[PDB]
Formats: structure tokens, sequence, C-alpha cells
């Protein structure tokens, strides 16, 4: 259900607090509803919940195509230490 609370946190903004076109399984890209814009707060909710760091380099919406591509996105750099931090504070 963390899948479906990432999708109504933009489904606000995006589409006045009502979910169509945009859910977790539905294809994000094929319906091109998300803009690559609100990846950046679809980021925040992921990297937080699973207590991780992202890079700015790595956050594009080819990444966060649908929730099975932006799950196992965070899945490989789970088991890094430290990674994304390359000229930022």
């Amino acid at each position: 259900m963390l899948e479906s609370k990432l999708i109504n946190h933009i489904a606000t903004q995006f589409l006045d607090g009502e979910k169509d076109g945009l859910d977790s399984q539905t294809p994000l890209f094929e319906l091109n509803i998300v803009d690559s814009a609100a990846i950046f707060d679809l980021v925040d909710f992921l990297r937080q919940e699973s207590k991780v760091s992202i890079g700015m380099q790595e956050i594009h919406p080819a990444n966060f195509a649908t929730v099975q591509s932006m799950v196992a996105l965070v899945q490989r750099l789970k088991a890094h230490p430290e990674q994304g931090g390359a000229a930022l504070e």
C-alpha cells in the first residue's frame, strides 16, 4: 500500500486529488502522466523509507517508469554504503 501512497501524494497536484492513469502498476511512461518534475518527489519518498540516499544523476523517470522499475532501482543501491554525492555536500 506504500506504493499507492507515493501515487496519491502527487495525484493531488497532478490529477486534482483523483487517481486515473496514475498508479503503481500503471505504465507511467506509456500514458506519460507523471512528469520528470514529480520524479524528484517520488525519490524523496523511496529513499526516506528505505533509509538510503540517491544522486540527482540517477534521478530520472527512465528508472521510475513503473513501481517494478523504481523499487528495483532502490534495491541495487541498497548494497552500497554511500553513493550519489559527486561534487555535492
